[PDB]
């Protein structure tokens, strides 16, 4: 079940399975910030049930997978060049791939660029933004640069969480105070039970400025932790065991890796430019959560789903989840990933 | 036996033991570059033994410690600041502290500028060389500027390893290509055997220029890798379960924090420039390796000791063996340390 891969200079990590006669189309698994192929793992046994050959991927920078120091080893095309070696390693030609929050930017781009290997992708909570990476309220595809969009048109004297995450340097110092604590924080605030706490605290009017006063939204000099909600209790979704570990992969890993895929996006924005206006080809799908932050964020860009993807097989939306989809309503995301993967042509 | 520890800041990852009513003199192991708690294996059983709270950690950027990205928080009176705050969750006033290579300017360091919290002090591979950090055949305490004396006076279109290090780019692209093979390489290298097999192939004469022509010397645009040399089997003191641990940590915390040691040398040299002069009163000692390349370059310095240890109780060393001495010979380096720890009063 736990491979090392490693086609062309990078190791990655994984965890797979498939029918026990090791045949079926290959399903790549795709996480996001700051999860693992952990995240996963309520959907590798029913892929694997259902007949497909399953593997998890730890990204760069995460798990047990190589950790690069440099910037530029954390671009959007490293991170696709790094799905292309999975296939690769397996001997497939197309491979269906699934991407949840950074995992999804990859997931897209490995579609836009290459439509030859690719059976089939679904995003999970962020839906394909083009050369933005990330939709925003504003900018659905990449129309701004991302940190100018980001300073302005954010806040007077606060700033945006992933300008703060890009810097990795006080981001990083306020998590390695108390990491298992931290994971927590973010877990909860951003989670289902968590928005729908914060909204409850009612006491509706412009998106664009609901992202300011949002948690993410910090005044600058404050640490982003400073905004975080804790459960009283672990929620049920989300245990003791399951946030053991998550710490114990990061208090090993850091979160330099990680934190790099942001420093990159306004590189990866211009890196992409090359692609604006050509259509992503493969069937695709996207999976949303009403209370996600990335589905929220990205309305515009999956409002124009059809237009950039002329194969889209549908929006869907997952009622009262927040932002950890896959592990919120993982039920319900394998219905959806079983329905797509199996009206399909491996 | 396994310990969070957390006092300011940041987490500190070590492996404790000691008698069973958990009382007597503080031990503190520092491991070197690429090492771990593991290192110490053989040392922490026998220290126990003999009575000793023994503490072996995972120094910042290393196994489960906090993982920091920028280059500050790698400096030596950062490293420094750790162990005393190891001493503080203890609540010790004093401590031995025994270091190997990294590990032990960290522990002359901390003797230098704490002898109030110093009971006595053990470097292991590395001596003790002032604001230089690590002595060399021209340079015992860091008389030049350490970048300076490596450029020139090492090699025409060669590179020093250390600066090469340094850059944080090339040398980690090596070593993900194949982690578990690069650690090998080293280690069986600068191994006992390694060196003495490098020797055998013979074919007496400044040392200043055996630096050079030598494995750590490589030609400017050459990979460090190129030079290893490779056991036909795994040496009898370093076994492939021994090499799996480690492999196993390193990919997993990568190797940007520990480089970044190296990285801050300069800034180092820079630090401590306010304690050049200032004798370091703690009891010392120092254990070398006949083929340890850290023992003979740090000749010079040894030679000088007790010019700037008034208290230093001496210079051993351990014939036939390398680099990786307390793995090399833990027995013979058990036998020293408590030695040394039994003589004195905690
Ligand atoms: O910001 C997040 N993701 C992201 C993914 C691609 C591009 C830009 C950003 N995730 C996030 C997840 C939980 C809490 C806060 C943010
Ligand atoms: O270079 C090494 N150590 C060091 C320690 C303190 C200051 C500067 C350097 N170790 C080393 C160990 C094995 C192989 C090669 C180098």
């Amino acid at each position: 079940v736990h491979r090392i891969l490693n086609c062309r200079g990078t190791r990655i990590h994984a965890v797979a399975d498939s029918p026990p006669d090791q045949q079926g189309p290959l399903v790549v698994l795709l996480h996001g910030f700051p999860e693992s192929w952990y995240s996963w793992r309520h959907q590798i046994p029913a892929l694997a049930g259902a007949g497909y050959r399953v593997v998890a991927i730890d990204q760069r920078g995460y798990g047990r997978s190589s950790k690069y120091r440099v910037q530029k080893a954390y671009r959007i095309k490293e991170l696709v060049g790094d799905v292309v070696g999975v296939l690769d390693s397996y001997g497939a030609e197309q491979a269906f791939v699934v991407g949840h929050d950074w995992g999804a930017p990859v997931a897209w781009t490995f579609a836009w660029l290459h439509p030859d290997r690719c059976a089939g992708v679904v995003g999970i909570s962020v839906p394909f933004a083009g050369r933005g990476v990330i939709g925003l309220p504003g900018s659905p595809f990449g129309e701004r640069r991302p940190s100018d969009y980001h300073l302005e048109l954010a806040g007077p004297g606060r700033v945006w969480y992933q300008d703060y995450f890009a810097v990795q340097d006080g981001i990083i110092t306020e998590i390695e105070e108390d990491l298992r604590g931290w994971l927590l924080g973010l877990t909860y605030t951003v989670s289902g039970e968590g928005m729908m706490a914060a909204t409850k605290a009612a006491v509706s009017m412009d998106p664009i400025d609901v992202i300011r006063a949002g948690p993410l939204c910090m005044a600058e000099g404050a640490r982003l932790k400073d905004a975080f909600v804790y459960p009283e209790t672990m929620p049920a979704w989300f245990t003791e065991a399951d946030l053991d570990f998550y710490t114990g992969e990061f208090e090993r890993s850091g979160f330099g890796g990680p934190l790099s895929f942001y420093h990159n996006i306004d590189n990866d924005w211009h890196d992409l430019a090359d692609q604006q206006g050509k259509p992503l080809t493969p069937p695709a799908l996207f999976i949303g959560g009403q209370y996600d932050v990335g589905t929220i964020w990205g309305a515009q860009a999956i409002e124009r789903a059809h237009e950039v993807m002329p194969n889209y097989r549908g929006t869907h939306m997952i009622a009262d989840v927040g932002h950890w989809i896959q592990q919120e309503a993982p039920e319900e995301t394998n219905r959806l990933l079983l329905d797509f993967l199996g009206g399909l042509r491996p």
